[PDB]
């Protein structure tokens, strides 16, 4: 259609299948790999970027270009990148992956949202839409086009240390929650078929539903580990939310770490070709774990070779390789040209790279919009973060006795009071993993309101608030406090630091909550990814109230204690009596929970 040096696959009013199938039949090999080939920005360059023809990128958690580094920061670094990867022969622009898991987390200044725990307790896919949307656009403030995201694993053991980046233990509510895709991506046209990926352009982002499949299944929760399982109950429990992504336009999927009944998914063909490809119809991209092709061989990376050639064959589109690209590429390359991996293989994985890419715009907004840095940490998400937080606070407790005046809602005039606990001021703790580091961390590790900063924000004027962070039963006893507020629980894991045969809090905690509750009436705020042991927490309280991981608006967790706001959430996960009935989750023969599933006590707004 005109033009001197016209070339189909840059005419953006062109169908993406045309652009495709043009751009396709242009590639090389090493064209094509590179596209097939995900790095670390900690292992790129510009070179590197354009001589091996990268066609994505990622930070790892904590994987930044520097600490505090402001949204425009980030956007030139993308940008730098981005512009290595359009002066290629063909200009293929790269796609920049993240984990924005509950908020562009990473990121100093960005709105951290509560973990998908809390989110399943909300029982609000609206919301976690919303949350979706907002997600979006601190993402693209940031430069970034692709979020990993949703986790919508079924945590069938809360011993898991990802047990808080799944909604429920009950897939009804995770597919309920799939929501966050078309929040992130925009919801998907009126026509369209189910498998196809969608992205609606440049204030929205590629999403990522992982991991696939099983990775909440494991015996004893052990991460990355065996699901041992029949195909009928694979298929109940932890597939269904993957169909619900299918109807959602999801663009790209992530293959977990763990095993199928020792298979493991990243060499399992008949799950990953033969039903997400052949079976759902999904037509986006499919994508490794970080080094997940490495940890198919026991010790991992033991055989690259055979990594390679197990994963690409298995169905396996884009590799999260993710520094060592040159093995990487040069190993793929070889069994290509001795015609191991056919190139029709290498034609599917790249045609479905490219489907996404251009579907969701990027060869027409391939560089950053300034204008939107400005979306990171904006007060009205943050104001979105604080109604989520409050609404994933699940009441398991009002009253020590049933005969006892409710503690809360409480009076937010009072002559004195005392915030107090591990988790009062501490901002990190309150965020959990994935937050700033990989692991999470602990302090002022960002922008938010810790809940003594919350309460100082909420109370009469006339109100003294106190804090002390481990008091002894006598300065509370001597203190003249009408009542405490005191937060305790887990601190801040991700993937296998977290797993957890024990689930006990660590002290002090117990301990300062019945230094606390013994001197005065007391409401206990338990921040954990998971249900914890919680009998002891429960005898010495007054109130007490699993608020999981809420984020960085600790504003939520107040609007509920001082009655702004009723308590509505409901408990997502079983609440054991005692790890030794683990598994055991809502429909079991076995049933014997401390809460079940679906409780929770309420209140009024005052
Ligand atoms: C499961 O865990 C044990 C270590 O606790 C390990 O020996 C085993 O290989 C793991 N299995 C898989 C499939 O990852
Ligand atoms: C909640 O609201 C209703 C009034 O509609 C009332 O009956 C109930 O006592 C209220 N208070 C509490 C603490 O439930
Ligand atoms: O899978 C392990 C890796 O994944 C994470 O995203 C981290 O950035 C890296 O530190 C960690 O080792
Ligand atoms: O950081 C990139 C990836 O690495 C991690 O190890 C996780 O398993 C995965 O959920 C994440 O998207």
């Amino acid at each position: 259609h005109h033009a001197a040096d016209y070339v189909l696959y840059k005419d953006a009013t062109k169908p993406v299948e045309d652009r495709v199938a043009d751009l396709l039949g242009r590639m090389t090999l090493a064209e094509k790999i590179g596209q097939m080939t995900q790095i670390e920005r900690l292992v790129a360059t510009p070179d590197v970027l354009r001589d091996n023809f990268i066609g994505s990128l990622l930070s790892g958690g904590g994987s930044v270009p520097r600490k505090g580094a402001t949204a425009k920061e980030w956007q030139d670094m993308v940008d730098g990148f981005q512009k290595a990867c359009m002066s290629t022969r063909l200009g293929i622009p790269m796609i920049y992956g993240i984990d924005a898991v509950h908020g562009q987390n990473n990121v100093y200044g960005a709105t951290i949202f509560p973990h998908n725990v809390g989110l399943g307790a909300t029982r609000d896919p609206y919301l976690v839409k919303r949350i979706g949307e907002a997600t979006a656009l601190e993402v693209r403030a940031t430069g970034i086009q692709y979020a990993f995201a949703p986790c919508i694993a079924v945590c069938r053991d809360p011993r898991w240390g990802r047990c808080y980046e799944s909604y429920s233990e009950d897939r009804r509510i995770v597919q309920s929650m799939t929501e966050l895709i078309p929040g992130l991506q925009g919801d998907v046209p009126k026509d369209f078929t189910s498998g196809m990926p969608f992205v609606a352009g440049k204030n929205k982002v590629a999403a990522c539903a992982k991991h696939f499949v099983g990775d909440g299944g494991t015996v004893d929760g052990i991460n990355e580990n065996n699901t041992i399982i029949n195909r009928e109950g694979l298929m109940n429990i932890h597939m269904p939310a993957y169909k619900n992504a299918m109807d959602k336009g999801v663009s790209t999927v992530m293959i977990s770490y763990s095993s199928w009944n020792g298979v493991k998914m990243h060499a399992n063909q008949d799950l990953v070709t033969g039903y997400l490809k052949d079976t759902l119809k999904f037509k986006g991209f499919v994508i490794s774990d970080y080094e997940g092709i490495d940890r198919i061989t026991t010790p991992a990376g033991s055989d690259y070779s055979y990594s390679v050639k197990a994963s690409i064959l298995a169905g396996l589109d884009m590799i999260m390789v993710p520094n060592k690209y040159q093995q990487f590429i040069s190993i793929l390359t070889g069994h290509v040209n001795g015609g191991v991996i056919p190139m029709s293989r290498i034609d599917d994985a790249v045609t479905r790279i490219l489907r996404v890419k251009f579907t969701m715009g990027l060869f027409e907004n391939p560089y950053a919009d300034p204008a939107m840095a400005e979306q990171l940490g904006k007060q009205e998400h943050r104001d979105l973060a604080r109604e989520a937080a409050r609404k994933s606070l699940v009441l398991l407790k009002n009253g020590k006795t049933s005969t006892d005046a409710p503690l809360l809602p409480l009076p937010k005039k009072a002559p004195k009071i005392l915030v107090a606990g591990s988790h009062a001021d501490n901002l990190g703790y309150q965020c959990g993993g994935w937050t700033i580091e990989w692991q999470g961390d602990t302090g002022r590790t960002t922008v938010g309101t810790t809940i003594l900063e919350a309460v100082k924000a909420a109370v009469d004027p006339s109100t003294v608030v106190v804090f002390a962070e481990n008091p002894d039963a006598e300065f509370v006893k001597s203190g003249g406090f009408s009542y405490a507020i005191v937060a305790v629980g887990e601190h801040p894991y991700t993937e296998t630091k977290g797993d957890n045969l024990n689930l006990t809090i660590p002290e002090p905690g117990l301990s300062t909550v019945q230094a606390v509750c013994g001197g005065v009436r007391c409401a206990t705020v338990l921040i954990s990814g998971r249900p914890v042991v919680v009998q002891p927490l429960l005898a010495a309280s007054d109130a007490l109230v699993a608020a999981w991981l809420p984020g960085s608006e600790g504003q939520g967790v107040t609007d509920a204690l001082f009655g702004d706001f009723g308590f509505t959430g409901r408990l997502p996960r079983t609440w054991f009596k005692s790890v030794d009935q683990l598994p055991m989750n809502v429909g079991d023969a076995h049933y014997d929970p401390l809460f079940r599933l679906g409780y929770g006590l309420t209140t009024n707004a005052t």
